[PDB]
């Protein structure tokens, strides 16, 4: 009953792995295929293999989770192969997401331009808001910068194309960046990345618990529902409808995906819940949303998807 | 061992409500004067009374709180009276701390002016980020407009003036931010105001909590620790020694207190758990953060203020 129409494809069930969490090398990639995952993507890239930031770099935290990765990846060329190999053995029903993060606007379009050369026919997902390397603030806080980006990609850049946000906090802010976005032929947005720059502190030995940055890095599970929700629904009130929207954030339970549908969110990624129980959770998400719309006597996601009352 | 220094003033303990939780009318603002808080500040206040949004606009959840209130309070004069009235009887050793929150640039400086022209001795605090008022974003996102306000209000303004501001997410907003403020004789900065515009949903139901904005509103406790803390650490290793802290955000135990004040924060304020606790939770909280200095061997703040570890 899950059955999922996104970018013009069909997918058995809406989830996803968010991207950097179980799809570093191919071995990741073709467990998350073996899952029961709808769908899957890519750890962003960047034109060169890099190692990331120095460890600890990643802590499981009782409400979530807090990263400074430093988008360690094995290069762009190391993914396009997979991908490409991938599409010609027709193993997989709905196409294969392609994350990419280049360090700067060059690089990006560096990438995009190689994408549109290809055969690949998936989907591509510009990550604007990496919060974790640094030197580099995120490009999505900048408006003007985002703007004159995407004018230039879609000069000529055909393929699907989803761009990856960081969550915003005021309503003027949606009501910018909706106006931005909807000039353009996008596929989708996905909302959220980790919040920016927060800080765990172990107490016992008075100091941060990562490496990377004087322990500042971004926060991701329970702690971020609320702004994930919000972000989703919001966007989801002001984006013309061409534009479909892919929900991340806080999602454990069966209950949290309900919750991203009902604000309007077609596809779900799961990131820290994922990190911490492994492809096995797919299985289990799936039989509890199920069983939520089962309970209500929902048939479909198209029964109550987007629709949130209000008071 | 809680004594603190702060604005050139003594305090018991550094512990205070936060703007907007118990200190609405004279008679919650005479429960927290019998606390055993350290200090407190009144409910920000604008010109003319206002009755805020429409109920339910608070509900109480398990990770925090979530409230759109819209600035409901008494108006300008009905705090200022109190707080001139309450400077005759020295019945309390320290200043008491008087919040504004002006709808317009011009409002605020109106509320400035006659704080400047009364015999007020306490501190002031310029609310520059309520996030829950429809149709008016959060000043301190604006950088050129904060700039511009204060360099009027300090064409005047010579007493003791802190600014509540909005979480930031990105290390060069702080930079920007810093660099802003350090430029001015202010007494202090108190981060952060709710992280604002979140969603919390009742699947149940399939709506949202509360009445106004549609279900947005300001998020606390719990959920925004990691954040809070983020927020006065990265303006501490900025702001120049003359300008101190206050911390709010996720406080509720002595080691949230016990954080706050590794990072850099002088002074304490707790909003949700008090809403939910009542004034007794001052009395626990610092027999907590007593405990934790006994066990640590420290007699004073001035011990670990500040001295969180990289690593
Ligand atoms: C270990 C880790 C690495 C991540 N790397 C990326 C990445 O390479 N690209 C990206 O767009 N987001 C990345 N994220 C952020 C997520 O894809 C997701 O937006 C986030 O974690 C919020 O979801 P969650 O609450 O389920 O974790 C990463 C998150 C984590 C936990
Ligand atoms: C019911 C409610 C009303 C609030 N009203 C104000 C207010 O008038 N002025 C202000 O500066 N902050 C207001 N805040 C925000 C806080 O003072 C504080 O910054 C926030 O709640 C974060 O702290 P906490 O995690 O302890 O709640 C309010 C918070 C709540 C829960
Ligand atoms: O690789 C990382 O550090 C990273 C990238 C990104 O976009 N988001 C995140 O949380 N981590
Ligand atoms: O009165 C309110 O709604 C309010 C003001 C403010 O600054 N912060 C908050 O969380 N609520």
């Amino acid at each position: 009953m899950l059955n999922t129409t996104f970018a013009n494809a069909k997918f058995a069930n809406p989830f996803m792995n968010a991207s950097g969490v179980h799809c570093m090398t191919i071995e990741d990639l073709e467990e998350l295929k073996a899952s029961q995952a709808g769908a899957y993507i890519t750890k962003s890239s960047t034109l060169e293999k890099r190692e990331g930031n120095p460890l600890p770099r990643y802590v499981d935290l009782e409400l979530g989770s807090i990263n400074s990765m430093g988008l360690p990846n094995l290069g762009f060329d190391y993914y396009l192969d997979y991908v490409l190999k991938n599409q010609k053995e027709n193993a997989q029903e709905g196409p294969i997401f392609f994350s990419i993060a280049g360090m700067s606007a060059a690089e990006n379009i560096a990438m995009l331009k190689k994408i549109q050369e290809s055969d690949f026919s998936g989907i591509t997902e510009l990550n604007l808001s990496c919060p974790n390397v640094p030197g580099k603030p995120q490009l999505a806080y900048d408006f003007e910068a985002t703007e004159k980006l995407l004018k230039e990609v879609f000069t000529f850049f055909t393929k699907p194309l989803g761009v990856k946000l960081p969550p915003y906090f005021d309503l003027v802010h949606f009501d910018i960046m909706a106006e931005i976005l909807n000039q353009f032929p996008l596929t989708y947005v996905n909302s959220v990345n980790s919040i920016g720059n927060g800080l765990f502190i172990d107490p016992e030995a008075e100091s941060v618990v990562i490496k990377p940055k004087d322990g500042f890095g971004g926060i991701g599970g329970a702690y971020i529902k609320p702004t994930a929700l919000a972000n989703v629904r919001a966007f989801y009130t002001r984006l013309k409808p061409e534009i479909q929207i892919i929900g991340t954030g806080g999602i454990e339970t069966g209950q949290d995906a309900f919750e991203h549908l009902l604000c309007g969110a077609t596809m779900l990624q799961i990131g820290t819940a994922l990190h911490k129980e492994g492809p096995a959770i797919f299985d289990r998400i799936i039989k509890e949303l199920e069983e939520i719309m089962n309970q209500k006597g929902y048939q479909s996601i198209a029964d109550f998807h987007g629709k949130l009352k209000s008071l």
